[PDB]
């Protein structure tokens, strides 16, 4: 037969979860907040059974249901619905837009250690790619000298995710303001992933660049801060001109969304503050206990604390002392899972060989035991 | 700025609906049955509010929720769940699988007049494409001489949709049995879209080739026969070996489905017969009235009656008499819409210049007026 499936490697992050995610374990690896039950959702976002039952299971539209597009636009695009594309999670948004945006040849600046599919599509589009290093961003700004060197006239796009999954680095309202001007001046397009935007620790929550009305693309999703990764709804905020040029590709992949799923999402974006607040507040209870845990263990673990989001990237000192290979952290994260029922994401997924993703977005009531698992783990090896 | 959106033409079918679909009109253009309300769905498929509310809005899995994969597998894959991939409508299934299946160079046989994205992906994959003509399939079999010529050793895949959207041509259990053997013998992969599979008029409902356990790919969806185009759930039935090789692409596009949407779909596939039966029976009430309407108008309209599905392709004699250009049918379908509030899909979407898609899957209670609209329309021009 001619059944030869094309061999492409799975991205480290997804394959890790596929292989190891399951029940009977203390999971502290997620870059998002722990999910709500659908019960809770109807209660918080105010959804009667009669409103769901009234939904005709018919075709939605290409750009997204008018109701839910209004809800996102108001919050993120300054009322302009024509500038929102609603997608099957922000993943579909990234795929559709970047496909329509990037050409072969163009110079594109991509944040180091970025979530794959954001660096994946420019790499695929055969773009000329120049890395914006991790160390270049500190104290809520990108070294203006590094910005001058990397983003010059001609440059097609600058792709960044802030707050950063997994490190938890982000920008000050000034830092973003500088970056906007740099890209406005060179003609570059700011591509801006705002997945964990709503949870900020050091500075105030960053206003969406897509709200300006300029030549920028920004993404958002109900999956990280909202506690609805399983609703599968995200968006892109960008010029109508681009969004409509994504339709042909949508026509051979997904077509459109469920008006039922849209109904729900519309109410989630309206009652967003109630949804995020309860989870953010909970996550900081966790952050506090983590910081103490960190200082108690500073002989074995070094870290930069998150300036945003609900996950960090602790670095284990023993992997720096041996120094490579990257395969070690995976063995580490495996042994941690087998002996103590505790999950992290090995840093090989984020170009941080010595690091690992520790997420504190989950339930307070352990949480704690994952740490107590890792604590027991770290002592045994030393 | 560098915001130059890549210019790709929208497929005729989708852009037609985008431009012209709306309210205040009699729509008789759909290749599927008219949709259910979510109320009706909970009533028919037996879904209490307490079962929905119990759903944690968390991550589903890559291949699809075990519950809903069982429901499809039992009905379509002979119990084997490992052979089902559940996707955002069959559209995602076609995209994921064909991407993983087709290589550059291979010879692929593609049914004439096929729904775009089925012919789109082999064309994209740079495959060597040879058309299987419309006239080659009649009386529930493909001319065995045409099969001998087109599907020879080496041939990578044969892509077909039966019953055919829009013509409504399909196969006898013998016709499919012949086609299976031809492809089994040459080593070719049968790619088989079974969207409108459950509604058959001339022969019995075609058993799913994916149930054999051989090297075949078959698609299915709750969108055409089930009355749930707005639930956005379809599947592929194929070897686990292929389906798992689609994961990398899913990881940069959609990730997975909603466990809430899966819960619903699981109950829809179990109560499938109740869902289809009420719509099939209704559609045949419509077919009967259409056949009479057809014979009453045989001076202006010629057609082959559907052997399956809920749409046909009537041919208007005036477009054959003038003979081209293809742009005429669109003017026709536009003028029909403007003067009489009646929608069809102009045949330019299916490589049938003189034809137009008339769907009889909609509500009985006009229905009739669309015909009475088209009747009034046809007389005026002659
Ligand atoms: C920054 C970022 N963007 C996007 C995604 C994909 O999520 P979704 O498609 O639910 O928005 C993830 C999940 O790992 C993420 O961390
Ligand atoms: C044969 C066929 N397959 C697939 C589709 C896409 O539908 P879905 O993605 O809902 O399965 C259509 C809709 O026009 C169709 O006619
Ligand atoms: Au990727
Ligand atoms: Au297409």
């Amino acid at each position: 037969s001619s059944l030869r499936p094309r061999r492409e490697d799975p991205p480290v992050l997804e394959e890790w979860y596929r292989r190891h995610l399951g029940p009977d374990i203390h999971d502290i690896s997620s870059s998002g907040v722990h999910p709500y039950s659908f019960a809770e959702i109807r209660d918080v976002c105010r959804i009667p059974a009669a409103d769901l039952d009234a939904v005709v299971m018919d075709d939605s539209v290409s750009q997204g249901g008018e109701g839910v597009r209004r809800a996102i636009a108001d919050r993120y695009a300054g009322g302009d619905a024509d500038r929102v594309l609603v997608t099957h999670g922000s993943s579909e948004a990234i795929a559709l837009t970047l496909n329509a945006l990037l050409h072969r040849g163009d110079r594109v600046v991509v944040q180091e250690g970025i979530y794959h599919s954001l660096g994946h599509y420019p790499r695929a589009a055969g773009c000329d790619v120049a890395v914006l290093p991790g160390r270049a961003v500190r104290d809520g700004e990108i070294d203006p000298d590094v910005l001058a060197g990397l983003v010059t006239p001609g440059t097609a796009a600058v792709i960044v995710n802030f707050p950063h999954n997994p490190t938890g680095v982000t920008l000050s309202p000034q830092g973003l303001r500088a970056l906007k001007e740099r890209t406005a001046a060179t003609g570059a397009v700011l591509v801006w992933d705002a997945a964990t935007a709503e949870i900020a620790h050091r500075w105030e929550v960053l206003a969406d660049p897509g709200a300006d009305g300029g030549d920028t693309v920004s993404y958002g999703t109900l999956s990280k801060t909202f506690g609805l990764p399983g609703l599968r709804v995200g968006w892109a905020v960008a010029p109508k001109e681009l969004l409509t040029a994504t339709f042909p590709l949508r026509d051979r992949t997904t077509l459109f969304l469920s008006p039922l799923v849209e109904l729900v999402a519309e109410r989630a974006v309206r009652h967003a503050d109630e949804l995020i607040g309860a989870r953010a507040a909970e996550a900081r209870h966790n952050l506090a206990h983590l910081t103490g845990w960190m200082a108690a263990h500073e002989e074995l673990v070094r870290w930069t604390p998150p300036e945003g989001g609900v996950c960090a990237l602790p670095v284990f000192r023993e992997l720096e002392r041996a120094a490579a290979g990257p395969q070690e952290v995976e063995r580490f994260c495996l042994e941690l899972l087998e002996r103590h029922r505790t999950l992290l994401v090995p840093g090989t997924a984020f170009g941080a060989p010595h690091g690992a993703r520790l997420g504190f977005g989950g339930p307070q009531e352990d949480f704690r035991a994952g740490l107590d698992g890792l604590s027991r783990f770290l002592r045994e090896r030393a």
